[PDB]
């Protein structure tokens, strides 16, 4: 297991435009396109990510080609975050992978806003930061994708992905 399965796992599969858990459009791998209402301004960030007229439908290769984008944007954007990248430095492998998933998923600064839980993490009180991680709109929203990523936050295993 790996922090590019686990997201495979977590975030599924589509290759046409579809609309996300939140209701914003959507591609491949949990990429996010636009938070916009128009349909038609999602196919054109599409379009402009894949570098071709898209029409809203991607290729498996494409879906992948984002996806590799997207979990690179979410590790840089770990380390060049002030308040994450101690946490992340932090942790171990397992751990670390279940951060990047949070950040991919919700992003820098939604994540970095979870200070109470970042500072349990920190301190590898492991049961108190899964508690604290619950007690959130994350968690109420993807209660299942939740609890994947927590129990890797309190067990330093995959587990939960297997």
């Amino acid at each position: 297991m790996n922090i590019f399965e686990m997201l495979r796992i977590d975030e599924g599969l589509r290759l046409k435009i579809y609309k996300d858990t939140e209701g914003y459009y959507t591609i491949g791998i949990g990429h996010l396109l636009t938070k916009s209402p128009s349909l038609n301004a999602a196919k054109s960030e599409l379009d402009k990510a894949i570098g071709r007229n898209t029409n809203g439908v991607i290729t498996k290769d494409e879906a992948e080609k984002l996806f590799n984008q997207d979990v690179d944007a979410a590790v840089r954007g770990i380390l060049r975050n002030a308040k994450l990248k101690p946490v992340y430095d932090s942790l171990d492998a397992v751990r670390r992978a279940a951060l990047i998933n949070m950040v991919f998923q919700m992003g820098e600064t939604g994540v970095a806003g979870f200070t109470n839980s970042l500072r349990m993490l920190q301190q590898k009180r492991w049961d108190e930061a899964a508690v604290n991680l619950a007690k959130s709109r994350w968690y109420n929203q993807t209660p299942n994708r939740a609890k994947r990523v927590i129990t890797t936050f309190r067990t330093g295993t995959w587990d939960a992905y297997k």
